[PDB]
């Protein structure tokens, strides 16, 4: 699946989780608000 | 419980699921976008 904010949750940050990698998480709401 | 977009998910289409029917899904975001 495309990684989106609806497929993930957030807890803590990148200075805590070992093995965390850089990525982009897509927000489907943004274009709904823009249109 | 009325069928809404928060009660369903999409994977594939109507040419895939045998037994799938025409129906109406309510969008809870649309009326907010409208304001």
């Amino acid at each position: 699946q495309i990684i989106t904010t609806d497929n993930t949750f957030v807890s803590g940050n990148c200075d805590v989780v070992i093995g965390i990698v850089n990525n982009t998480v897509y927000d489907p709401l943004q274009p709904e608000l823009d249109s």
